[PDB]
DNA sequence: CGGCAAATACTG
DNA sequence: CAGTAT
DNA sequence: GCCG
């Protein structure tokens, strides 16, 4: 478990996403075994664990150490360091490494940075910190108030880890919509200008403001007063007809979403933040070829029901 | 062999 | 489009 | 990596 995690992270930072999820699944299994793995045959009996993983287990439980962990490239720690810069992923980290960069100082002084990456670097430490749930509330209220200021009808909901009831939040995810099914259009320009006027927003990461069909705003904010840190803010404005699917998507968790969408896929359906669809056509590779039909989903419960699944409260989706 | 814990939104 | 993000 |  504690040993299988080091490998999982290494593969993740190296770009082997599926192997990484493979390890993550095994680790999760071991963390829920009525008893500690005492034998190879026992390890193989657990779903999500096979000979390969079992062997490594039978080694850690015996040899006390896993030879694998002692052979992990020395580049990993650096790749992880670089990958934690907002806007930089595995490809950029590997490129910087190949170019001989080994520290953030190297990046600051020698690396070519995108506009997003420079913001990520400037707030490096802050972006790795999680904020108290209470601060998330304060941030949501700052956005809601600015929104209801020019349209008291607007509906604002804090989603993500906040809605799932977590004690701390990585960022604050605010969903904005309007019950009148029309007053949501082009409200990003007004809201962002307002939030900027009060100095709440400090940096923009993703915001297609030239597009009137802008769907999301990814940025950075900071509440007033001393002792405040820069916090990440994710805002999406959606049409009321998509409210249920958008809320479901934005609430997550990410793992929960992928599992739910995977289920829908096994039923010839498809689920996005826009809608739940049926009669979806896919090829042998599993890729979509036909769009299908959009199903009516007034509430999140409707989505679960149409999928033949028992409704799950947000805190029940913390996967 | 090859899909799996998906499906979609910006950036340049 | 490739890369990164939710 | 797992598994059909
Ligand atoms: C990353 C990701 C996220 N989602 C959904 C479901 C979650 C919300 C918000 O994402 P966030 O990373 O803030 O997650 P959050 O749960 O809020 O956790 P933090 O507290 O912010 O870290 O978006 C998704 O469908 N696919 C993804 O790959
Ligand atoms: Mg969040
Ligand atoms: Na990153």
């Amino acid at each position: 478990t504690e040993k299988l995690e080091v490998l999982a992270k290494a593969y993740s930072v190296q770009g082997d996403k599926w192997r990484a999820l493979g390890y993550a699944k095994a680790i999760n299994a071991l963390k829920s075994f009525h008893k500690p793995v005492t034998s190879y045959q026992e390890a193989c009996s657990i779903p999500g664990i096979g000979k390969r993983m079992a062997e490594k287990i039978i080694e850690i439980l015996e040899s006390g150490h896993l030879r694998k962990l002692d052979h992990i490239s020395e580049s990993v720690p650096v790749l992880e360091l670089f990958s934690n810069i907002w806007g930089a992923g595995t490809k950029t980290a590997q490129m910087w490494y190949q170019q001989g960069f080994r520290s953030l100082e190297d990046i600051r002084s020698q690396a070519s940075l995108t506009t997003q990456q420079a913001i990520g670097l400037k707030h490096y430490s802050d972006f790795l910190e999680r904020m108290p749930r209470e601060e998330a509330t304060e941030i949501e209220q700052t956005v809601q108030k600015a929104a209801q200021a020019f349209n008291s009808g607007l509906l604002c909901v804090a989603c993500g880890s906040y809605r799932r009831g977590k004690a701390t939040c990585g960022d604050v995810d605010v969903l904005i919509t309007h019950p009148d099914g029309r007053s949501h259009r082009g409200i990003f320009s007004r809201l962002l200008d307002s939030l900027r006027q009060e100095g709440f927003l400090t940096d923009d990461l993703v915001s297609q403001e030239e597009n009137g069909q802008q769907q999301k705003y990814l940025g950075v904010c900071r509440l007033p007063g001393p002792g405040r840190r820069h916090r990440r803010l994710d805002i999406i404005v959606v049409p009321y007809s998509e409210f249920a699917c958008a809320l479901l998507y934005f609430t997550g968790s990410a793992h929960f979403n992928r599992s739910m969408r995977a289920l829908a896929k096994t039923k010839g359906m498809s689920l996005s933040e826009h809608a739940l669809s049926t009669a979806v056509v896919r090829n042998t590779h599993g890729a979509k070829v036909g769009p299908g039909r959009v199903l009516p989903t007034p509430t999140e419960k409707d989505v679960f029901r149409l999928l033949g699944l028992p409704y799950r409260e947000p805190a029940e989706r913390d996967w």
